[PDB]
């Protein structure tokens, strides 16, 4: 099977949970609209090993045996980075997760202040993009919209990548 | 902070995600209805370190450095146990988490065929309970009802335990 794992913060593990639901053939799920019927057939060849929500630096670091940069902001509930460090962390987590779990495709996501970042790392390439929504984890400005767009864009890109590289 | 981590399978990391959204003061989230305003004030003192959806044995094993029993059924997308091993695995994962991440409260959940199991392990005690719903991960029979019941029961027990032990 094509194995996937994720380490997600702003998208709340829903990239990986959607991939799982699609792969396991759930009849209805929140972001099913992103998958064509043919996509849903392709998805049955995918297995999710883990989808982790990892808001804390110490959690990411201990679970993946990596080191993250210091947060840019004081915030109790989650590591809070500017967009530059979110882009760096999404790559650090995707890379660490791929190594930890030996999966075909690893996904990292993080967003603090700004548009956040999603990294999709396959056996062949590393993709890294922001979301399309500027938001602020601390003030909650646009946070739900950023989470939604991050999950939609992460899934849309995952599907494109999966088809390009594996089908 | 009172730190929490979860390793969830049938509840799709939503016990730990609900704890996080309550703790971080989200004004709307799916299971917010389970919390009073006073419970939400207490929750501000909780931090989630990680909430992981870990359907794979090899996933769980590699992330938490534990060994899980062999599945009772063949199933491609997740480890599939009957009740006896679900109850063992919820406890093994809560114990593993608590060791790997050194949290105050760890929560394990798993359900294959049967009612599933949730373990809440605190600094002082271990709680282990089935959901109320018999379901089957492979056939999808009652899966969604069991998921929702497990989340609600998990969160309700977590709030009882948190109050009894920490407030």
């Amino acid at each position: 099977m094509i194995t996937v794992a994720t380490a997600e913060c702003f998208t709340h593990a829903n990239i990986g949970l959607t991939i799982h639901k699609a792969a396991a053939g759930y009849e209805d799920f929140e972001f099913k609209y992103l998958f064509s019927e043919e996509d849903l057939k392709l998805m049955k060849n995918v297995r999710v090993i883990s989808a982790m929500f990892v808001p804390s630096i110490i959690g990411v670091e201990k679970l993946l045996d990596i080191k993250l940069p210091e947060p840019d902001f004081n915030y109790k509930y989650a590591k809070a980075y500017s967009e530059e460090k979110d882009l760096e962390v999404a790559k650090l987590m995707a890379e660490g997760l791929k190594k930890k779990l030996n999966v075909n495709i690893s996904i990292g996501s993080t967003a603090g202040v700004g548009r956040g970042a999603i990294c999709i790392l396959t056996d062949n390439n590393r993709y890294l993009f922001t979301s399309d929504v500027y938001a602020n984890l601390i003030t909650f400005e646009n946070i739900k919209e950023r989470q939604k767009n991050g999950i939609e864009k992460g899934i849309k890109r995952f599907l494109e990548i999966l088809k390009k590289e594996y089908f």
